[PDB]
DNA sequence: GCGATCACGT
DNA sequence: ACGTGATCGCA
């Protein structure tokens, strides 16, 4: 039971209410509203949206700070508005993000998920109303009147019980205060975009095309033979079948033609060098030139990417349409691909600030491990520092191969650290990675403590928390499958550091938002990506931004080590460097 | 649509 | 390890 409103009447704008503003297309940016519904103390409403969102009353109350409404994904409507020129306030409790804090294994992704959690069945998952795929579309106005409806019924009824699980979990403020006040600073910086110099692409595009044309008829040569190259299948007949090549190692379902497999098949003939250089030419061309290009908005030549708030269990953002977190940065032929990234106006720059080994630094807090809280207190080079101790020798005998094996350590210990993975990076054996592991430890007893001690707190709490008491739950910690058991037991030792430093990432977004909204820069968040903030910002705010924003990163929190940040600037993402 | 494979950045 | 994405090849 529930009204079809044909207008907006004075009941349905309450001081209180749950809100569901529907877009049902999945990239939500200049998306249709395909309906509203709204549950308060005096009813439940469905409004039509081109009623709705055209009565200045209904708009006026979406915007008052004090008029609180509880939403289910607040940003996806937020956004959707935005792109009607209208404002989204008062979102006091995100169903989405108050599920994703209370158990991100759950993937919840719609309200009927999250509802299943609490014993709540009156409401339908979304793909069940919408179908998937090709049959997805929105249904005739009495059943998507009653989906919305009965989705604003269920959040409504769920606030409670959801509020008072998180403050069991002392995750109350971590909603209130980080998740949610972050939510609107991504749907900012979602709705600006960042601009894209779709000519500079367009240019890479075609030299591309013309390197894998050359690369390619070299490869057909070398194999005497036409095929594609792209098909891992019809390679490995070329490579370990006509060629008569060494097979190194066996997917699944036949041959590898990893470029792990293929660095090791080099010597025996030209063509594996080619293959390799054809593949990362062809990731370039095909995932970074045309897949950019496909998703720049030609109107405003920006990409809108996508901040998925709720889906990585170490509370890190994921980006998609475009993901943004994997530009390449490695590789300088693949590094050019940020200098299509620009200011979105003339005469600004970007300015990109990263935190330099936060995770490595949490881990030395969160450890009190002497020696590498000394490390950071001194500033060293951690991996420098790390062969020292590990080889035994003074900074002066650390060769170029003894400091990249303590930086595979390194990466591998804030990621668990295992030997399999250890020996495979290093391509070494398992014995010699084990035998890495236990001088590290002896040099870093603080951190052999801690890790020994997280996955016992792992075992008889059935999870472990960050520094903002994030909780990841590891029921796998007490299975009889070695490698069941194994990866539960690194994920209890990486999730408070990786989550930890996902938390700091987070604060300092909403502490660099607030100064710079203090300060009345005209400076603004552009992406988040990883461990590094980037904005844009005029020329002529540089040298405030330059001392204003790794102020507020390295204040963030305060640990027993000092937070260090890493800061540049220039006309493209590339050269903020 | 869907599994398998590959590869990119943390 | 976190993921996103693209290509291919079979239903
Ligand atoms: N554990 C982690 N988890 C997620 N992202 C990480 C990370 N560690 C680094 N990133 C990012 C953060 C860093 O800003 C970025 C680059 O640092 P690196 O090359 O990985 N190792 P470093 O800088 O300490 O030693 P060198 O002097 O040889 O460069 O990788
Ligand atoms: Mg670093």
């Amino acid at each position: 039971a529930f009204t079809l409103a044909d207008r907006v009447t004075e009941e349905m704008l309450a001081d209180k209410a749950a809100l569901v503003v529907e877009v049902v297309e999945e990239n939500y940016h200049d998306a249709p509203i395909v309906g509203i519904a709204v549950v308060n103390e005096h009813g439940r409403f469905f409004l039509r949206p081109e009623t709705a969102l055209a009565d200045p009353q209904f708009v006026a109350w979406l915007g008052d700070e004090t008029k609180k409404k509880s939403m289910f994904d607040s940003k996806r409507a937020a956004v959707a508005l935005k792109w009607k020129g209208i404002e989204l306030c008062g979102v006091s409790f995100d169903l989405l993000l108050a599920a994703y804090l209370l158990d991100p294994a759950q993937g919840v992704d719609d309200v009927a998920a999250a509802a299943k959690m609490k014993q709540y069945e009156a409401v339908r998952p979304d793909e069940a109303v919408y179908g998937k795929g090709a049959k997805r579309a929105v249904p005739d106005e009495p059943v998507l009147a009653e989906h919305l409806v009965r989705k604003a019924a269920a959040i409504w009824a769920l606030e409670r019980p959801f509020l008072d699980e998180l403050r069991r979990n002392e995750q109350d403020r971590l909603l209130v205060e980080l998740e949610q006040p972050l939510s609107s600073i991504l749907a900012e910086m979602e709705f600006a975009g960042v601009k894209v110099d779709t000519k500079r692409l367009e240019q890479m595009g075609e030299e591309l095309a013309e390197q894998l044309r050359t690369v390619e008829q070299r490869i057909y040569e070398l194999a005497g033979q036409e095929f594609n190259i792209n098909s891992p299948k019809q390679l490995g007949v070329i490579l370990f079948e006509k060629l008569q090549l060494p097979v190194l190692k066996k997917t699944k379902t036949g041959y590898s033609t990893s470029a792990d497999v293929l660095e090791k098949l080099a010597p025996y003939h030209e063509i594996v060098e080619n293959i390799l250089h054809y593949r990362q030419l062809g990731k370039l061309q095909s995932t970074y030139i045309e897949g950019l290009l496909k998703v720049v908005r030609p109107d405003t030549k920006k990409v809108h990417t996508i901040f998925n708030q709720a889906l990585t269990q170490t509370g890190r953002l994921s980006s998609t349409e475009p993901n943004l977190q994997n530009i390449p940065i490695r590789l300088e032929e693949g590094r050019k691909i940020r200098q299509a990234f620009v200011p979105s106006e003339s005469d600004w720059l970007i300015f990109a600030a990263d935190y330099s080994q936060i995770e490595l630094r949490v881990l030395a807090h969160i450890a009190e491990d002497d020696n590498l809280m000394e490390a950071f207190r001194r500033d060293l080079d951690i991996h420098t520092k790390t062969a020292m101790d590990i080889f035994q020798v003074s900074e002066d005998e650390v060769t170029p191969n003894m400091r990249r094996q303590a930086k595979a350590v390194n990466f591998g210990i804030v990621y668990g650290i295992s030997d399999y993975g250890l020996a495979q990076n290093l391509n070494i054996s398992r014995k010699e990675a084990a035998e890495f592991i236990e001088r590290y430890f002896e040099s870093f007893p603080g951190v052999k403590r801690y890790m020994e001690n997280i996955v016992q707190e792992a075992k008889q709490k059935g999870y472990v928390t960050t520094l903002l008491h994030r909780r990841r739950y590891l029921p796998d910690i007490t299975s009889r499958n070695f490698n069941v058991r194994s990866f539960a037991e690194r994920m209890a030792m990486n999730t408070p550091i990786q989550g930890s430093a996902a938390d700091i990432i987070k604060k300092a977004m909403i502490d660099l938002n607030a100064r710079l909204k203090e300060e009345r820069l005209q400076a603004r968040l552009l992406l988040q990506v990883h461990d590094e903030l980037i904005l844009e910002a005029p020329k002529e705010e540089m040298e405030r931004l330059c001392r204003l924003v790794p102020e507020v990163m390295e204040q963030a929190v305060t640990l027993r080590v000092p937070l260090k940040v890493d800061y540049h600037y220039g006309s493209t993402w590339y050269d903020a460097k």
